[PDB]
């Protein structure tokens, strides 16, 4: 439908070279027929976390560049962004003016005040879902002199969106109207979870609440013609049910599986999660973020799960073996979904987050894995067999064996997990006959 | 769509009462407004097996009635009949045919020739997927005295069909065209997984024959108006399978789920489970055959599952508790799909094939338990919610919380599985209000 | 040809002193009366993997010494030498001959041709026991420019030979005359495993192969004054195997045996190991390769393993260090393993108490060592006493201790072995005076 099947770049704004114009150069040079998109982490102006406290979504940081250079890439690719559902920065116009203006703010119901809620038992504090160790409670000076407290799930320069109430929402349409004026097709979306917050909850995807407030910003999307992308790292059934809402889940099932897979030459779960995939997943090996467990449970029983644990760059997992990572790529971009590629993993680097001049990727891609690499995502990419359907096939149970097939076009890998061997055939239309790709 | 979305009922047609007549009896009396349609176990000519070895699909055995019996419920109720793909008896018209004919019978190719595949290697044998520890290998005698082997997964009065060859196929379509001229909406494929033989591989679910096995039958089916149940044994992955190909998987896992959710006082694996569970499935708790545990592997840990086994009619394993009972026929009646009631299930027996009389089966309606199981029974096939969208919700650890929502019909059941108490409230339309369903 | 049932030194060439010279000096200074053999690591012409790619077994390495080094060891001493029976340099004269000439050379039927089989399946590779993660297939570019393939298990330097054909044997034999004729007891058969190549199958120690390739080479030593130690790490049973055939087998089950034993204060398992051990075995403490886990399943239990595996990465593990170089344990341990019935080898770092290369000033200063004091006062009484020449009496014990003796005649030794607090005490009779004495160590 409206995104390209294709590869798509996990990356940074400002770490290929030093801003999206450099970014630019380095996509043309080497990946100009290899990608069908970019995922630029978040490139707004912020004051915490990485970049995940947006001032606003409707600005570039102008140490990345500006939003003609976010538009040279929305001709020619697909654009997934982060929009920052639950939270907006404590600088933004938005806080700040109920700082100064207090309850009597327009933008005071924007935000959760924990003292509507009255006193919180401790057993309702315990049912709450969050990793820090504090409070999710930030107690603010206004300008009056007056201390409230808003809910804070995150660093205290982040503060908590209000689903409750109304202007949450049109907050939120006016990011992605313009967001998608700009040429973003995909929208991920940041910490949904804790966007439904209930006393004597978890706060986090409190059901149904969170497909209703799902539902909403996906019809506000699918109006200024962007498809959503909801980041959630728990148990996999949130994936199915992500995708069961017409929105792309993540399949953050596949990098430890496949760790396991590799490591332990053993195919049987792969291939019953293949079997059983949520269907349009956008699939990654390495993130931005790293390693995440709980997203594996079921999918790998708790022994093997402690075999991968007692046994990080995706490609130092598989111990920079490069027949091992080739493989690994070739067996994600055969499963069903949006393949996407972090840069890091692009260039074979050595925690997850490390800055390449513009010479250095050209060094990089000179490295034979990397080279292998560039053959599956142009592959990948451009063979039309993937736009077909999936056909998973008999394997033992060292091996993986996986086909897609569009009319005509028919392409079938084959991984060895005893060998790290990386063998695709596919039908050269032209010629009718079967070729060997060579990677 | 096709189907009612309501109870079934999972019957003998000999085992209420003594035949069809007498079975008819009983639904009008006690169940007309009670169940939808209903699944009657295998009611042809039959030499073994308990009746899945058929001479033939196109015959009623005369103990059980005619097909004047069977078309009484094909005109207000669904009909679901076993279709034996995977073999025929040995005394059907086709294979003695074979017999007497040798390999110049025109029936020859109908049946799988362990000749063909030459010398058969320990090893290939040892891929083979099969219960029984003989090889599934009958040697016949035929007329003129000679001898030749003939593939059998099952008992030697079962003979498998050839699905290399082009009249198994045909074979099928005459059954399912009569059958379904007949009043049958569903055709449970009994034993799908084995139709698939390959030297090298499983011979089981070898993929994706299996699939396109699948669905040449499914089209078959839908030009004559039916829809197919394929029923398997094995990781679920196969049931999401299923059910991505327009066809209704088993909720298999739900029934040992119950139980270990019930026994142990724990709703976080079932909750996962029906936020991700395959949809267009049909539920059973009691079977015709009884417990499978391969069935909830990934659903349930492996921990879990040996609690569950170290703590046979379903009532039973609840060690005979009504309230239990009636709560775990609430959640499945809940669960997405066409919920199937086994016959001993609706009257509460006590070796999971009871015979009842006509009797038998009024004084066993009285017990309180059955009055509460009719109650949901007629909600569940009646009330209009259950037609729209499934919306589970927020629940601690220990309790169960499930809706359906169409339009202004609205109901909610509520499970405490610490004291197995079922509490349903629901919409009453025509005075607006929320009413509590007493059962 | 029986050996000396004696104290062995496994050493390399270079690393006593700066040649085979230097270490002859050093033997005779220290170890003259202590061991009756030399287990000399590789020491032949070699490209890859510390020594085991020979070009041929036939050549000193000048950089070591001479040949004639090498035989002023026999004479006085057992003399054991790597046989790398499983694969030969691509640099040796054989496989470089294979590369001017292709198929038609007279040595291309002396390595194995991947292409013969045709197409192997996914589910016979599946069966191949290989440690590496690649095939075991290196692709060769010929003098005509075309590629073929040949079987290669280790290092693509390392091209193994085929014991389908004929002229592996005659290399062998070669081989086993030339070592034999510079005084050559022992022949330590390196990768031994790996000779048996047949899709379909493991590719390592097919039986009953395996033993017909085993037999054959234990009978070309046999005729040239030379046994065998067939050196393989797999479950213990092919040990027995290996003995019963009549050649050495390791006992590679010992050192993590011991480890656990000390480790855990449990004489159970050892004491269960010692009364079914395999005759004729050699044993070591410290490898050249270190501590290895299947050799020692079913010896031990998986629980076992496991306390002995936590303890140890918390294996490239010099077995001083694995005893937190705990000097009493590590004599109790050299202790053991000399009552165990077998010949008892030392490396020769765990000889000088190391944690290398040494001068021969270095090796004075390791011997002055209380430590190797301890352990000469050992290897003197282990190689010289006679009751070992007899009958292995294994004795009743607690869990907690191991009371091992030997036998012959009048000639009597006990070793008694307190888990609990590493002490080590011999006894043994003084046939002379007839009265029981300790030995000070």
């Amino acid at each position: 439908m409206l995104l390209k099947n294709a590869v798509q770049l996990i990356c940074y704004p400002d770490r290929i070279g030093n801003n999206l114009t450099d970014l630019h150069t380095a996509v043309e040079k080497h990946l100009s027929d290899a990608i069908g998109g970019l995922h630029i982490l978040p490139f707004f102006p912020s004051n915490a976390d990485g970049g995940f406290s947006p001032l606003t979504h409707k600005e570039v940081d102008p140490a990345f560049g500006t939003w003609d250079d976010i538009e040279a890439f929305t001709g020619k690719y697909d654009l997934c962004v982060d929009l920052t559902v639950n939270h907006i920065s404590d600088e933004s116009p938005e806080f700040r003016d109920f700082i100064a203006n207090g309850f009597d703010s327009e933008y005071a119901d924007l935000f959760v005040h924990v003292d509507r809620f009255g006193d919180i038992s401790p057993d309702d504090m315990a049912k709450i879902h969050i990793r820090k160790e504090k409070e999710p409670f930030r107690e603010v000076t206004l300008a009056d002199g007056t201390k409230t407290r808003v809910w804070c799930t995150f660093t205290e320069q982040q503060i908590d969106l209000n689903y409750d109430g109304d202007l949450a929402y049109r907050l939120m349409e006016s990011y992605i109207g313009f967001l998608t004026s700009k040429g973003v097709n995909l929208l991920r979306l940041d910490a949904f979870g804790y966007t439904t917050k209930r006393i004597g909850t978890s706060c986090f995807l409190v059901e149904p609440e969170v497909y209703r407030i799902l539902d909403w910003i996906n019809e506000v999307a699918f109006k200024h013609g962007a498809e959503c992308l909801p980041e959630v790292h728990d148990h996999t059934s949130y994936q199915y049910a992500i995708s069961r809402r017409n929105m792309h889940p993540y399949g953050f099932a596949l990098p430890p599986l496949l760790l396991y897979s590799l490591l332990d030459a053993n195919s049987v779960y792969l291939k019953n999660w293949l079997r059983m995939c949520p269907r349009n997943m956008v699939t990654v090996l390495d993130t931005h973020d790293g390693i995440c467990i709980p997203d594996v449970e079921g999918v790998l029983p708790d022994d093997k799960i402690k075999v991968l644990i007692d046994n990080c760059t995706f490609y130092d997992a598989l111990m920079q073996n490069d027949d091992a990572y080739i493989a690994a790529r070739a067996i994600q971009f055969f499963t069903p979904g949006i393949p996407q590629v972090y840069y890091v993993g692009l260039l074979a680097g050595c925690i997850n987050r490390n800055y390449y001049t513009l010479n250095e990727m050209d060094e990089a891609m000179e490295k034979p894995v990397v080279q292998r690499l560039l053959t599956l995502m142009k592959f990948r990419t451009n063979y039309p067999a993937f736009d077909g359907h999936f056909e998973l096939n008999y394997s033992n149970d060292s091996s993986v064996a996986m086909a897609w097939r569009h009319g005509e076009h028919y392409c079938h890998l084959f991984v060895d997990l005893n060998f790290n061997t990386s063998k695709i055939q596919y039908v050269d239309v032209k010629s009718g006959e079967t070729r060997d790709l060579e990677f």
